[PDB]
């Protein structure tokens, strides 16, 4: 929804990913 | 739902803060 | 969506801090 858009929570959610699944 | 919706929110920052501090 | 998002996060979550004992 637009909380997702306004907030950037896909590119957020995704980087996370990299840095706890990537170590 | 503004709850769901703090939820996520609260959950991806506090991630956040502990990974990238 | 939403859900998608929310799975992710608990996934992370255990990811973290979840005992790496635990099958």
């Amino acid at each position: 929804g637009s909380m997702a858009t306004n907030f950037d929570i896909l590119k957020r959610l995704s980087n996370l990913e990299k840095h706890v699944f990537g170590s």
